[PDB]
């Protein structure tokens, strides 16, 4: 209460997403600067199940920063008031938005959602990262964000579509939605409606579109970004939107493709696209260290 | 063998029980300057079950002094003759007091009982610690701890009850312990004699009283102290040394009520105590931390 | 692929062996001046099964050069590709080499065998080390390991024999393996030959000996080394190659007894030869500690 969470990427204002980026991309480039801004700082960090990509890039950051992380493998208003009296920040993996939520309500320190069924805000601090770091090495980025556009493509009603759509909304990027013409795998009319009001509140000049055909929805893009699909028979529903070659054909020619991982290579992309050479993401996962450090780093503190 | 262990609080000399205190104290006030305390030092930190309070403040107690611990999730003399050779101090939360003195007996760097069936003493340090904190504060502490008069209620057949009886002993504190007269539920004969002595020996004009009537044993007296209860029909013969109202009604003005953690709000207490004005639960489990920088800065080293 | 890795020890050249050697005998000696070679770099440490040994020596090497290691307990190319962008190093003790040799294929940070079916580098680093602290004490070193007549004893079809023996070639040393005269408790050809082959082609003057009666192995040497033998009926096979007093007594007048643990005092050896005066097993256990710190040192940057 008066304590900044981050349990979604649109916590930050449009200024503060861009100064993340900012910040990440300048501890990628000179780590020697920052060194020292989380001495003796631990960070407390909850998983009820394991990301390796979260895990270590977390872990990871607040060494070079010069803190530490506890991993805590896994009353909550109990818990987070003792936490907060000991700890400078929290990060916290749990199955639902509920005991998230919960948790951050009794929380005084920082609390980062760090992958729960409503964002992935960590996530989403990387992958605009990665879109600036690349654009702007291809000289692609005179028009900021702004130019780029951007398309997801597979199940949307997930919460890294929903943080997406967020990001994008924030940094009024154009955003299309290609998914299933299927309620349950459309993006809930909550999301969509925070996008659209972002943008309003903003003046973002950002746009959200869902499509129902991949091609159609990604012809022209800049990013064409999937994520894990995972009786089984979402396949049926899904297979249309596989990310595959004919889909990458369709976009720009300084497309790149992007995928949080873990990646199945015959599941929401095929081996010749993510492997392929619009392929990002590798560099995109590691972009998961510099990322945190950076939000980290702001939470720790919270300016600028 | 001539290194020094904590396995009790009455490891500790009273003089050393009072600086371990005033130390914490400085330690919560002055971070800054104890930061390169344990610069690439150490801590094994053996559990074997997790405790959040234990774990975090042991940890966290690391990053502040500049060092980091191991948390090590569970022949033994082998593996304490091992890990001396190794790390600078160690900690571990084993069951029995039995597998506790083991490894003290063969280890070669400082070992802390991190609480087993006979001790707490991290806690110890803890409470004695939160306790001279809130009377400071409030400027009742002229006659020091010496003027507080004490009460612990419930079982008290307990390692917790076991370990505040002897640092009220060390520090010469009325210690008032309100328990069912009933064999099971009663302190032990070797430890109010132990604490008998303790205070024979150094004349601390500390003293230990036993009451089969938590209102009578509580009456005056300036801090109640409770903890976990925990076919349970336990509850039969504890009810009657709950922490209520009418408990509280007949402490001084100036009492304060503590519960070293986890409470269960209609057990030994209810909720009102713990979420009342003279509950200082949270504050008090915060304070673990800064009683283990001292502690582990103390073993550490040893003097002062 | 153009990393340097250390999956045995014989990834290393002689000169770089004993370099290491005299790194890690100069940071147990000197600790103060590494104090800051790691600093805001982690290690990423995989243990498919829990070893103390392991596990603490790594975590503390780390914190003594200033760093940080992620205890990880557990597609591999995407694993590795992801880490290898975050972390400085890493280590893992997997079951088998193959798993070992996978990671390791498409990491880009150097990877450390920490212990397979293949060998156990991080041992071997210490043990020869251990070796060179012990006989440069009594003054028996002015022929360094080329006067160090070295000798395992039991089921030398292992690991830690191979690795072993691999030590011995690169250090020139004459090394006996005393073993049962049976297919499944001897050395490999292939290992056998890979060591011939690094002491003929660095003329090391080392040599390969295989015995089958471990008192004419042990004969005249000045190390017995020995290490777990874990229906049970190889005991049938391998109790004629228990280190017990007459094995010891056919030795040199100078000889220690090495064994890398866990021991088993009525099994690979007698309590009399492991608590006897021979004995250097804890001290050569500690020694992880140094040893690790040297291996990761030098694989962080690479030269000396
Ligand atoms: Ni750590």
């Amino acid at each position: 209460k008066q304590t900044r969470h981050l349990l979604t990427i649109s916590a930050l204002c449009p200024k503060e997403l861009a100064y993340l980026i900012d910040r990440a991309l300048d501890m990628k480039k000179n780590p020697a600067k920052y060194t020292a801004r989380a001495a003796n700082k631990t960070l407390l960090a909850f998983f009820a199940k394991p990301s390796l990509r979260t895990r270590v890039s977390l872990e990871t950051a607040m060494t070079r920063l010069g803190g530490h992380a506890i991993y805590y493998e896994l009353t909550v208003q109990d818990t987070a008031e003792v936490f907060s009296r000991m700890v400078d920040i929290c990060t916290a993996r749990l199955a639902t938005k509920e005991m998230m939520r919960e948790m951050a309500q009794h929380a005084s320190v920082p609390c980062i959602n760090a992958l729960d069924d409503f964002g992935h805000p960590l996530q989403m601090v990387c992958d605009f990262m990665t879109i600036k770091e690349k654009f702007t090495a291809a000289g692609e980025f005179s028009n900021g964000f702004k130019g780029i556009k951007f398309a997801y493509c597979g199940d949307s009603m997930n919460n890294v579509t929903y943080d997406l759509m967020r990001g994008c909304a924030l940094l009024g990027m154009e955003c299309h939605v290609c998914c299933p013409d299927h309620k349950d795998f459309k993006p809930i009319k909550e999301v969509i409606d925070e996008c659209e009001e972002i943008i309003a509140k903003h003046g973002t000049g950002g746009s959200i579109k869902i499509f129902h055909d991949c091609k159609k929805g990604c012809e022209g893009v800049d990013v064409v970004y999937t994520d894990s699909w995972m009786k089984e028979a979402r396949l049926k529903v899904l297979t249309p939107f596989q990310v595959d070659d004919a889909v990458m054909a369709v976009t720009s020619k300084r497309s790149i493709f992007m995928n949080c991982l873990p990646a199945t290579r015959g599941e929401e992309q095929t081996a010749s696209v993510i492997d392929g050479p619009k392929s990002v993401c590798y560099d995109e996962a590691g972009n998961r260290l510099h990322s945190a450090m950076a939000v980290l780093d702001f939470f720790l503190h919270d300016c600028k």
